[PDB]
């Protein structure tokens, strides 16, 4: 089993 | 048994 | 943006 | 984008 | 038995 | 892409 | 910038 | 970039 | 398991 | 098996 | 930049 | 089992 997340709200 | 799952809403 | 695998395959 | 694969074949 | 499985949704 | 084989032969 | 990753793989 | 194989062969 | 974060609101 | 794995969302 | 390679195969 | 992650957000 395996995840990625990743989000960019960066200021 | 194999499940890929992938989204991208990324900002 | 999401990425998920999951995989149950004898081997 | 989803993929799902299985199987059950004696081998 | 072979299962081979591949996806291409980098960034 | 996804490519599945399997085989029960006697040999 | 959040960048998550997850794995449980035998190996 | 996902690639996956999995086996079980006699050899 | 890994994650990381980062922001920058810096004067 | 085999599994291989790679994203790139580098700043 | 993640990279991520996981095996199980005897030898 | 090999896990390599990289980011740059220097300043």
């Amino acid at each position: 089993k395996l995840v990625f997340f990743a989000e960019n709200v960066g200021s």
